[PDB]
């Protein structure tokens, strides 16, 4: 699969993924699906910001998985601190796309000066916790049972990056 | 002091404690002061979420300290979890006014059906996070540098309570 930006033509397939994972997982804890209007008034809001919407394609241009991120809290003091997301549609796991979306997100977060990146991972998702790890990725907190899905608690796990590390002060 | 509902006419008392701790703490990671209007918008979207806002007034009526909660995170999978603020006059420290607001904090959000309070606190405040752990709240996130003001990094202290570990699933 190759990795690019994502246009205004990848939103139906982005937006199949997120369904399914909104549908069958703990990857994402909303139960409801959204519409095309909303992923494409996401799509304007993280163009507005200047944050990166990527997509894993292929030949063809089919929508293999996404990643992207946006700001994490509301106060001006996280800043350089964003929350990424990554979603491999189901067919194509096992095959290192979720490694290839999130690296390119890494190089891209770095390029815009930003400090941190925070995944939070539902803490069963090992799968998931394993691909941040290899990727310079620490464990930063472990929050039981803050989150529902499927009428049952979730405990979340939270992992950051530090891009730049040698940059003492903002 | 006594506890109780903050109105309308606590507002400007409240933003008065509100703009001290973003001009001279790292409690709030705002470095811009808010006006009123912002307080009274604020005011009126935590009663319609059923959220409370309380006060610690003395005889005179002078609000002493304040606190309230809020979403957490911006997901339904969140609904059952909620992020407070405390803050108390800082001519007023070594009062128990924290205690105090906090207690009574708690019960509201028992009372309210929510199932864990979580507290953002920089890691440097130790009499903070002492004061929760007294509450019995566990320390369940420790983020190097997610945070910035005064020109420097700031790490930020997660910590939760579960409001009632009794209830095996919402
Ligand atoms: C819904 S969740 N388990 O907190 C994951 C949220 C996801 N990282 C996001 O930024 O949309
Ligand atoms: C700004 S901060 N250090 O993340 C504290 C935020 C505070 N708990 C609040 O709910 O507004």
């Amino acid at each position: 699969a190759s990795i690019r930006d994502a246009g205004v033509a990848d939103l139906p397939g982005i937006l199949a993924i997120y369904n399914d994972a909104v549908g069958n997982t703990t990857a994402i804890w909303n139960e409801t699906p959204v519409d095309l209007a909303n992923r494409q008034a996401w799509f304007d809001a993280r163009a507005r910001q200047g944050y990166p919407i990527l997509v894993a394609s292929d030949a063809a241009g089919e929508v293999l998985g996404y990643a992207s991120y946006g700001d994490w809290r509301p106060f001006e003091g996280f800043r350089g601190t964003v929350e990424h997301s990554v979603y491999v549609r189901d067919d194509q796991r096992g095959k290192g796309l979720g490694v290839q979306l999130l690296q390119a997100l890494i190089e891209r977060a770095r390029a815009q000066g930003l400090h941190v990146m925070v995944a939070a991972i539902e803490s069963g998702n090992a799968a998931s916790i394993g691909l941040h790890r290899r990727l310079g990725f620490e464990i930063s907190g472990q929050m039981p049972q803050v989150g529902q899905k499927f009428g049952r608690w979730l405990d979340l796990t939270f992992m950051q990056l530090n891009l730049d590390p040698t940059r003492s002060a903002p």
